[PDB]
């Protein structure tokens, strides 16, 4: 196998190919994969075998050892040196043994994973435009992403399901005494503890899966306030919106709560399976010829062993292996959908036609394009329009192929370009953009990006050609990047060209000039079609096409239109200005037109008041499951002393239980209140210093550390109190028998102190690189699945292929760095165990072990000490993680004339002054506003007053100082409306008034004097109607009406109106103004405006530049001054 993902998708492309071509039915993915899979796997898996085996070996070495102590026979000491040497070495050669194999398994994992992500990604590129309206988004997500952080670690448990059986077998057969079947004492309880785990493993699941939803509810709601903390104060909103956190995070913590006793249990029982196979593993000695050190030894070690091969290392790979293979058959099922049909080229002809096609896209459809006919010579323009639905745009895609038809042909001449209704922003260098996947030439790049008038906005960017448009498309407007898509269309030389909605949102002064300088001049010659609304491109058009309802209502001469459908005509004409009308406009005249122109309960209050019922319950489970391991013991069918004594292990056992339960409670608490004071913290905090994050790791750290502290906290601090009992027993023991173990181990608990911190150290820095190469791969995802329909048209798949690898051998490259950096370390940190190992086997072997009982104790401790302290190695690093976690939380939390003196505002209090000694006056209840350059600071007036600012100077508002009175009410007096306005998801009762305070009655006043009451009684469910994703479904206008209702209801008197004009038509405009103004007939209005026309109907002017002011007392001296100072 290969290290790189070209390698390995050429090696899964032929097997796969190879068995999809034979066509046995229903070829698999999974037999392409064991054929590359299988001679690799199983050497890693045969090593591993004879690696653990050693287990199983290392018991019988020492029972020899402790017999050469004996008083039978002789004191050979060069024996028991012999075979204690023999002993270390068997640990050093399995580790040296079993390291390498786990290695080379998780290699083998990672090659898997990327070839089949190339192989995915291959397909989505090659899909059916009609499967692809149904194939959930979402899905293709999580094919990549769901198995991510599974696939690869699975491989190293999956040889286990074979070897489980032959160590149990050889450790069933290994018993001495095997009649006596201690045997089945043995398996009979460790089989019942597997069954009980899996029990509840499963109901671990069922609360892992609900609360998930939960989680995802409360995201939801946190991202939209953390975006929008300005519209919060401003609105002094405030703690409404804490209380709907609050909501959401009671609703977790009930269910976390109880997957927390999931979890404890869980722990507690695992220890409680070491205590009986230990315990019974003695039954037979007590019960009849007595004791035998050499053999309880001896029978110890091998319990222990086959405790954990038999309830871990089965189970595990059974539940990883299963795991596994549903993940391959959901991706087989991916891979096998209906392919895009390529399109057929050809020297036919000059132009297109099209013979009685009839066609649609899906079965049950009733959207059939009925017999549409064509018939283009070369360089003829079609100019097409129609109602909004009749296959406006579903022709051009009969046209490229990508939908066929069901009845009919469709001929073309040669190669297609294409210019989609909604741009693909292509991230990356803009000039490469307008000549991507071709080469560049100045003769024709000058001549299309001129005549698309480009020049005057990209001259403009700080890098020209090179300027990188980056994700968002933080520097094209919408009608910049439609003009960029022409460009792009354009350049590429094609023989036809299709245009759609080319009419890209762009000003009429524009939209003339466009369509003579390209569609005219630039395109000449060319055969077009284009997608338009206004009647002049009919009129330029060669054949002109009106479609409605699917079938054609008119093809041919313009002026043969005007013969034969007189009355459509001179309806349409009667908007004689159509160059006056948006598009949006021109499609309601035309749609209208043309289709008027039709042609227990006592008890469990008890339980949980009296906490010796809870007692009692815990013992009797613990009762329960002794009993049933009995009934496997019963096999034996085809004593009171004994009863006495398990009865008195098991009370023993429950009382421990008990006692922990409170740790339970505390931890849920705690996590509780960390939370909710964080939420508080973020709430009242300071403006300025939010902005060290920007709202990234706000969001981020708040989403991020909760959930760690909630799965972690609970679980890691069990599996540390049960490691940190197991040791202080162990070394208690030893350095009681022998003081000098204690003097040897000492050095070694330093050495692996020092390397720990070390390897965190970097570690940790190293983990930031999945994260950092890990986001790009969605990223491109993404990016390329919007931009489909470009990326077949214009043949630039390997293109993206090859993006699409490099970005796969970054993110592997990363991964393979940590894996291995981690690896080198557990194999130090076994070595050193080891070493410690063989020098305590010696310091017993070498002092006086006359009173032998005390050697052997020594030698079985070592021997099967290393389990715990494998554990011990990496529950310290969960912790490290989890200090640094709670350090990043803790991080955070440990007056009608407006009268304006020499104010001045600041971002920070070191920074840039936005504002300085501006004084400013505003009668009682006149209309003032402000007038200067975008990006002069106008918004940082508005949040002076709002005292969102770093500020100074004297504003008098309701008779006194700012400085006199706190931010809630100065707030409260101004009702503003930003230009970006925040919206609430949930029921409108809410989002207009999150307290309650309002009755219904009141609320629909507002809405019918704001003009919003015919909007909610068109929502069903009106005041119970839940809005949505920002108000997706509302216009903008809507949105400032109902901040209006807001205010009004508020009884704000200094009303804040942040350039309405820049978004919303004057249509529409006015109809806002009159209805404010009568709103506010006795409160004083501040506009912030663009334009001399909509400033016009003030009294008092501010005009602001470079930090500096001039007050006008009438538009006139405005006009005077700004005459001369035009510029
Ligand atoms: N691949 C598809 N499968 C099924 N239905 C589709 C598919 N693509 C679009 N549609 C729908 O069927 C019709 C397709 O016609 P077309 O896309 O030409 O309409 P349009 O008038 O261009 O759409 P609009 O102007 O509303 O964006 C639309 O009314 C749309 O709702
Ligand atoms: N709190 C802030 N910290 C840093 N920079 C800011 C802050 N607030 C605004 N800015 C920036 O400084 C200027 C502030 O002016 P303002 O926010 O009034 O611009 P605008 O003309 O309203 O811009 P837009 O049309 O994008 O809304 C802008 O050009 C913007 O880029």
């Amino acid at each position: 196998s290969a290290d790189s993902a070209d390698n390995l998708s050429e090696k899964l492309e032929r097997e796969w190919d190879r068995e999809l071509a034979t066509s046995k039915k229903k070829p698999k993915l999974i037999n392409a994969l064991r054929r590359c899979f299988f001679w690799k796997f199983m050497f890693y898996g045969i090593l591993l075998y004879l690696g653990e085996v050693t287990k199983s070996v290392q018991p019988l070495l020492l029972g020899r050892i402790i017999a050469s102590y004996d008083p039978d026979n002789s004191s050979e000491r060069s024996i028991a040196y012999y075979l204690g040497i023999g002993l270390c070495l068997l640990f050093l050669v399995r580790t040296l043994l079993i390291h390498p194999s786990i290695f080379g398994l998780h290699h083998i994992g990672m090659q898997i994973r990327i070839a089949l992500f190339s192989l995915i990604y291959k397909k989505t590129l090659k899909l059916s435009s009609k499967v692809l309206d149904k194939i959930s988004t979402g899905q293709l997500v999580s094919l990549l992403s769901n198995n991510l952080n599974k696939f690869d670690e699975g491989l190293a448990l999956a040889h286990f399901v074979w070897i489980a059986p032959l160590q149990v077998a050889l450790l069933m057969g290994l018993l001495w005494d095997m009649l006596q079947a201690s045997a089945f004492a043995g398996l009979a309880f460790l089989i019942v503890m597997a069954f009980f785990q899996a029990w509840l493993g499963q109901m671990m699941m069922k609360y892992r899966d609900k609360r998930a939803g939960k989680i995802n509810e409360r995201l939801v709601i946190t991202s939209e306030i953390i975006e929008n903390i300005q519209s919060v104060k401003a609105y002094c909103w405030e703690d409404a919106m804490e209380k709907m956190i609050e909501s959401l995070r009671e609703t977790e913590l009930k269910l976390t709560r109880k997957a927390a006793y999931v979890r404890y249990f869980n722990s507690s029982a695992f220890f409680f399976s070491g205590f009986f196979v230990v315990f019974l593993a003695v039954v037979p000695y007590a019960v009849t010829k007595g004791i035998i050190l050499r053999k309880i030894f001896t029978t110890i070690s091998f319990c222990i062993v086959l405790r954990m091969t038999v309830t871990r290392q089965f189970p595990g790979s059974v539940q990883t292996w299963y795991d596994s293979i549903g993940a391959i058959n959901k991706i087989q099922d991916f891979l096998l959908k209906e392919e895009y049909k390529a399109l057929e080229y050809n020297l036919t002809t000059t132009g297109v036609e099209v013979d009685k096609v009839t066609a649609f896209w899906d079965e049950h459809a009733s959207p059939v394009l009925q017999d549409i006919n064509f018939k283009i010579e070369k360089g003829e323009l079609l100019a097409v329009s129609g109602s909004t639905g009749s296959g406006k745009t579903s022709l051009l895609m009969l046209i490229m192929g990508e939908l066929e038809p069901s009845e009919g042909k469709i001929k073309h001449s040669g190669r297609i370009s294409f210019s989609p209704q909604v741009s693909w922003i292509m991230p990356g260098t803009i000039k490469e953009n307008i000549i991507f996947g071709v080469s560049y030439d100045e003769y024709r790049y000058k001549s299309v990006i001129q005549a698309c008038q480009l020049e005057e906005d990209i001259l403009k960017f700080p890098d020209k050609d090179y300027t990188v448009l980056g994700e968002g498309g933080i520097i094209l407007s919408g009608g910049q990047r439609a003009r960029i898509s022409l460009a792009r269309a354009v350049y590429k030389d094609a023989d036809l060209y299709l245009m759609d909605s080319p009419f890209g949102y762009l000003d009429i002064f524009t939209e003339k000039e466009i369509f003579e300088s390209c569609v005219c001049k630039l395109m000449a010659n060319k055969t077009r079609i284009l997608v338009t609304s206004k009647l002049e491109h009919l009129k330029i058009a060669d054949k002109i096409l009106i479609l409605h309802e699917g079938s054609c209502y008119f093809y041919g001469t313009f002026s043969e239109l005007q013969g034969q459908r007189p009355d459509f005509s001179s309806e349409l004409m009667g908007f004689d200005s159509f160059d006056q009308f948006s598009a949006e406009r021109r499609n309601s005249i035309i749609t209208e037109t043309l289709r008027r122109f039709s042609f227990w309960n006592t008890y469990f209050r008890y339980i949980t008041i009296h906490k010796s019922l809870i007692f009692v319950l815990i013992l009797c489970v613990t009762i329960f499951l002794l009993e049933v391991a009995a009934s496997l013991v019963l096999l034996l069918f085809l004593y009171y002393m004994i009863y006495i004594y398990v009865g008195i292990a098991d009370t023993l056992l429950a009382m421990g239980i008990f006692r922990g339960l409170p740790l339970v409670h505390t931890l849920i608490t705690v996590s509780k209140t960390l939370h909710q004071k964080m939420v508080h913290a973020v709430l009242y905090a300071p403006m300025s210093t939010f902005n060290s994050l920007k709202a990234g790791g706000i969001l981020n750290r708040f989403s991020k550390d909760t959930a760690i502290l909630d799965d972690l906290l609970p679980l890691t601090v069990f599996d540390l109190i049960q490691l940190i009992l197991i040791v202080i027993g162990a070394i208690t023991v030893v350095s009681i028998l022998q003081p000098y173990i204690f003097l040897a181990s000492v050095p070694v608990i330093a050495a692996f102190i020092v390397l720990r911190a070390y390897f965190l150290h970097t570690s940790q820095q190293l983990k930031q690189l999945e994260s950092e190469a890990r986001s790009p791969i969605f990223t491109h995802l993404v990016t390329s699945l919007k931009g489909l329909w470009t990326l077949r048209a214009f043949g630039r798949q390997p293109y993206f292929e090859t993006l699409f690898h490099k970005a796969l051998n970054l993110h592997t490259a990363n991964w393979f760095l940590y894996l291995s950096t981690l690896r080198w370390f557990q194999m130090r940190i076994e070595m050193i165990f080891v070493v410690f190992f063989s020098a305590v086997a010696f310091i017993s072997i070498i002092t006086t072990g006359d009173g032998p009982g005390r050697v052997g104790i020594i030698l079985t401790l070592a021997m099967n000490i290393m389990g715990t302290l494998q554990w011990a190695v990496n529950s310290s690093i969960d912790v490290d993680s989890l200090m640094r976690s709670v350090s990043r939380i803790f991080k955070f939390i440990d007056g009608g004339q407006m009268t304006v003196t020499d104010l001045t505002a600041r971002y920070t209090e070191g920074g840039t002054a936005v504002l300085e000694n501006i004084s400013f006056s505003i009668s009682s209840g006149q209309t003032v506003g402000l007038l200067g350059r975008t990006g002069s600071g106008k918004s940082t007036l508005l949040f002076a007053f709002l005292r969102l600012l770093n500020t100074e100077g004297d504003i008098q508002i309701d008779g006194v100082s700012w400085n006199t009175v706190s931010l809630q009410q100065w707030r409260k007096a101004f009702g503003v409306i930003p230009q970006k306005v925040f919206i609430f998801s949930g029921t409108f009762r809410k989002n207009l008034d999150p307290y309650g305070q309002w009755n219904d009655e009141e609320i629909w006043k507002v809405a019918e004097e704001v003009g919003l009451k015919s909007v909610i009684e068109q929502f069903p469910g009106q005041l119970d109607f839940v809005l949505v994703d920002g108000g997706c479904v509302l216009s903008h206008g809507h949105k400032q009406l109902m901040c209006l209702a807001r205010s009004v209801l508020s009884k704000a008197k200094i009303l804040l109106l942040d350039e309405p004009s820049a978004h919303l038509d004057p249509i529409t405009s006015q109809v806002i103004r009159k209805t404010l103004k009568h709103a506010f007939a006795d409160c004083t209005v501040v506009l912030s405006e663009s334009r001399l026309e909509a400033i016009l109907e003030c009294q008092r002017f501010l005009v602001i530049e470079d930090n500096k002011m001039r007050q006008y007392e009438s538009i006139q001296k405005l006009l005077s001054e700004k005459s001369s100072l035009r510029q």
